[PDB]
């Protein structure tokens, strides 16, 4: 069974207006099989709108392409992003971690999604007791995008609610 097509797409902004279906494809085929590759254009002038998308055969290929950023395509650094259910943020809210979850639990789990810069385990302003949620800040938005499309996150035995923050 193939992963849903929506999860295999990269939406690419910042294209050179000279980039074509063919040159976008030749670039991004370096990181996987492309089942689709389109540059968006004006319907009357055919002038590029400056963005397009590609569709890989697997999610691992999307990962490979995203790990190969920055992408310079036809002389211009472009901006690829995956689809989320774009709100481009580097921080997540992690809820449901109760009082026994520590920083290393969150680090050990989330470090495989991306490079962590901040872990903030939330505590009560009056008592100092843990409140049962945390925020994790990464150095880049793709980590967050990968995280929030998962159906499940289990951290320290807890089923966690994870969403984009601010
Ligand atoms: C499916 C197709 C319509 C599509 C839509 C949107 C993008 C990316 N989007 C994000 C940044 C904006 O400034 C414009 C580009 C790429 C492709």
């Amino acid at each position: 069974p193939k992963e849903p097509e929506q999860l295999r797409k990269l939406f690419i902004g910042g294209l050179s207006f000279e980039t074509t279906d063919e040159s976008l494809r030749s670039h991004f085929e370096q990181w996987g099989t492309l089942t689709d590759c389109v540059v968006m254009r004006d319907p009357n002038t055919k002038r590029s709108r400056g963005f397009g998308f590609v569709t890989y055969a697997t999610v691992e290929e999307v990962d490979a392409a995203m790990n190969a950023r920055p992408h310079k395509v036809d002389g211009r650094v472009v901006e690829p992003k995956r689809a989320v259910s774009h709100l481009t943020v580097k921080k997540i809210f992690v809820g449901g971690i109760k009082e026994d979850t520590e920083e290393h639990h969150l680090r050990d789990y989330f470090e495989q999604y991306g490079k962590i810069e901040v872990i903030e385990i939330m505590t009560d302003r009056g008592s100092g007791k843990k409140r049962g949620f945390a925020f994790v800040t990464f150095d880049d938005h793709d980590s967050v995008d990968k995280i929030v499309i998962q159906k499940y996150h289990t951290v320290n035995g807890h089923n966690c609610e994870v969403r984009k923050a601010l």
